[PDB]
């Protein structure tokens, strides 16, 4: 404890705080989803209520130590509040998302950090053929609110979302769950947006 | 990092905060609407629901600086809790506005600010007709609740809303929806209040 | 802003808090309101909806200076958590009230403050007959919850509720609306409280 | 206001906070119910809606003060986040109790605290048969979540329920309501706890 | 008081916080749940809403005294903010859980804290023949949502879930109720996770 104590006060009472990526320092941050239930599915308003685990992944030099110097800690456990955290937003919302786990992360000695918040988004989707064979297919984008590509950039470690904790008895079954990285242009602004678009193909099962 | 640091540090922890604008020193605030859906509709208690971003623009002596100072650092990216933010306000909802984005502004070496928050916005208006061609049409006004316009002013970059990330598969679509500055006066108070009237023509699709 | 941020640093800064009404040194708080819609009726639960503005007005001595002092600057709009404000309290709600404006608030040279809440309350009231020509007619007392008579005071500048705001296209039409001051006693309590009884009478459009 | 600004920085500033209540130091916390609602009833979940004041009486040595020290006060009124209240919840809610009045309570010279919340609660409560002429009778208790009898005692002024303030025009009309003394054990826990039953027996009106 | 007065200081104002468990330095945390009520179902989005007290216990040496030094005192009350408190997470929630009991726990001179917190949860699970009677099965799963196997470890006393506080008039009676261990591993993830599965069986009464 007396070795972690020190680190976390090395790290966190010493510095001024990361004041996020810039276009001179910028940042990769990797996501992947990992889809537990898609709960409730509204035609009259087109929105669909998704349940997921959102794995953030991203690496600060300003989070390294040495090992060796904090009785051989190579991680550790942290409150969110702690340490900045990337803007992930979801594009098409139609509610606030509410948090369902912890805001702890994991902090690594290389300065890599994981954070995996579990959230329940309501999105806008058309449910209209769901209770068919052939389902439907809906799409929302994720990705920095204010920071475009030259500061955030975005990737997944594999196209296939993780299916492996989905809910057995949902109302609905998936047929296919893919995140992919896009690029984007908005008329109010100059540079790309960067985003991962989670594409859901479900059915009643 | 160090540089930005050193900016933020110099912008925030030295000054004592902004304090609003005044008869003296106003501000105009540059206003403009992107209508992302239009969710809800419900006839029995004439509320409906849109989704938007509501672009914000204004400019404070108090937040220049010279990019030879600092690195060649033209403009970032801050917490609004950092900072001053006008309070505008919509003048017929019918419950709390919902906040769907990050609470993050773009402060330029000149002093400009850009803030762009996606609401959620219940407010007053009558859908009967929408299942009809001609559709109906509704209307709210945004702008400060307690500033004048000896203190702040208000004006649009267009008449025209964006209506170029609007859900192509909502339930209704949109005819026209234009945005224009107006002026108010209260039995309460004896100087005029700006808004910028947000007026939308819908339909079922 | 040189100016107006020496005056605020001097009121609230400098001070140690106001501790509210005494005996020794009571209160008068005006009220009025402005109805702008009732948004909906329950006659299942016999709850109905409000948005309305309260006018809140008050004069303290310890929010008194000379504009001479502060470059001629005879009021400021400032945030109302710098302040103390009324716990002004409907009598008869069913759900916490909804707070639809900026809680900032107008304090004056003369140490007088303007506070004006938009509000959604949900409030005791029996809707039957809401549909009939007679309609129906309901009420709710607005006052401190904890301050008498002896600490708290209150008046209207008129017995009329302000109607000129009130939506043209509400499910109920107004047939009256009046705000009048009382004087209660309750079994716990030796001393009287005062309360302003907003009177609505209406029915179906 | 001089002479309170002094007694509450000589209470509150100078003070390290109480530390609630002991074996060695126990507290007796006397508790009346005035009922004012029965809003809602749910035969589909078995859950029922009240809303009532929660009157609460305690005294501390250490709220204590001499009256001729501080101008003749005997009394004021504070924000309760200033002291200790006491833990009192109620042992069947099936929601998070919702808070309708300022959190300001009265201390008295002698330590006396007088505390008077109003709620509304939802709780466990089977009202098949509200639609006869008997009725149905509901129940639940009030105490200490995690002082035994030994830290906190409960006692009532009356077993009375206040019905003085009942909604007249309410769906539901009272037959009986009372407020009783009880001591309960638990699997988990060595000591006794104590309650007061809120048993309310209504019918349709 | 004086003396629980400081023994709080001296292990809360002198502390560095505990930083939670480490590999080096593993907590086991003991749960066991209460059930209350099953309140509602929801048979179009296959969720059900429990509400139950779930007792937590593990043991700090950080939090140990010598009685001898303290007045004799053997252990006290404390709010949950000044301690660290086990991220115990149900794995399969649809909205965050709501918190229905004061966040306050027992801590006792050999360091042992005991934590009860009741909370209303509205999780995954498919009612349908919840009319019959075979009823139906349900099943949360219950353990940190940071820390592995190697951090935390969790136990139970007892694989049956305490049905002595079960609301006799619920809607849905039960027929077994268990709490049992289990390990999981995850593709996120190298190392396991503890949870204890709350497996229900129960059926409309
Ligand atoms: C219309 C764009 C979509 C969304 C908006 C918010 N936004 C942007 C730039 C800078 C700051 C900012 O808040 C853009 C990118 N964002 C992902 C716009
Ligand atoms: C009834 C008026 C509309 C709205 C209210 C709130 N308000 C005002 C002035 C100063 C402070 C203030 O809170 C007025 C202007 N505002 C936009 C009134
Ligand atoms: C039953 C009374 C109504 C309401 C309650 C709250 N209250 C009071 C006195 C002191 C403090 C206080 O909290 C009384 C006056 N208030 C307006 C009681
Ligand atoms: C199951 C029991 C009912 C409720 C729970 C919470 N509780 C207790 C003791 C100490 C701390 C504590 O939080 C007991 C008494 N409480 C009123 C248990
Ligand atoms: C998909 C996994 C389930 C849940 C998630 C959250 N989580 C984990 C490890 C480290 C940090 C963290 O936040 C894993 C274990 N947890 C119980 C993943
Ligand atoms: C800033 O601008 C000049 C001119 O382009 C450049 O050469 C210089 O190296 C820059 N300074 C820093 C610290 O980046
Ligand atoms: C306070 O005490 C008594 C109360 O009757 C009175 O005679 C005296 O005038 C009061 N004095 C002050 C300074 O308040
Ligand atoms: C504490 O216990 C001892 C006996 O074990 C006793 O002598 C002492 O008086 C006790 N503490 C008190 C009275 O505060």
């Amino acid at each position: 404890q007396a070795n972690l104590m020190r680190l976390k006060s090395d790290l966190f009472n010493r510095s001024p705080m990361y004041p996020g990526p810039t276009k001179d320092d910028p940042l990769t941050v990797t996501l992947g989803f990992t889809l537990q239930d898609i709960v409730k599915v509204d035609s009259s308003t087109n929105e669909v209520d998704l349940v997921y685990y959102e794995q953030q992944r991203w690496k600060l030099n300003s989070l390294m130590w040495d090992p060796n110097e904090y009785g051989n800690i190579t991680d550790f456990r942290t409150s969110a509040a702690d340490i900045w955290t990337p803007d992930i937003t979801a594009y098409s919302s139609t509610r606030p998302v509410q948090v369902l786990s912890p805001q702890i992360a994991v902090v690594t000695h290389d300065g890599s950090v994981m954070f995996i918040p579990a959230q329940r988004l309501s999105f806008m989707c058309d449910p209209t053929g769901v209770d068919s064979e052939e389902g439907v297919t809906c799409a929302v984008k994720f990705g920095s609110w204010v920071y475009s590509g030259f500061e955030i950039d975005l990737k997944t470690d594999t196209d296939q979302v993780d299916l492996s904790s989905y809910y057995a008895s949902s109302k609905y079954e998936i047929l296919s769950a893919t995140q992919t990285r896009q690029v984007q242009h908005y008329s109010c602004c100059p540079e790309p947006y960067i985003d991962v678009n989670l594409v859901v193909k479900f059915r009643e099962r």
